[PDB]
């Protein structure tokens, strides 16, 4: 057996198809009940599938804790590729869980090249 760790998490994972829901989460070191410090990290995710942000909240910490760790949405918003050009944006706010810190989504996405380039807007729905 072997520890995973919050580095080995995958970062960020999203659709890139349309407009769509999203959640920022919180993810703690607690992996397989081990990890060597209580280090934390935030991940980006977001799918047609999770027309609400509490589904993503709840199937990703369940992936999390089966990992081991604990988690928590910071917030969310919704993701929007806009026809005029390539970029996708990151705006709103979670109905449930308010609005993201929707700069992390931006830093995270355009590091992890998952499409082009990203934005975001501290307004919108």
């Amino acid at each position: 057996m072997a520890v995973a760790d919050l580095a080995l998490i995958p970062d960020v994972d999203i659709d890139s198809d349309g407009v769509f829901k999203y959640v920022l989460i919180r993810v703690h070191s607690a992996p397989r009940s081990g990890a060597p410090a209580a280090e934390s990290k935030e991940i980006v995710r977001g799918y047609k599938w999770a027309e609400y942000h509490a589904d993503i909240y709840d199937k990703v910490s369940g992936d999390m804790q089966k990992q081991g760790c604990d988690c928590e949405c910071l917030g969310g918003g919704r993701i929007s590729h806009q026809s005029q050009d390539k970029k996708i944006h990151v705006y709103g706010y979670s109905m449930a869980y308010g609005p993201a810190q929707h700069a992390i989504s931006t830093e995270k996405i355009k590091a992890k090249y998952p499409d082009y380039e990203v934005t975001w807007a501290n307004d919108g729905y």
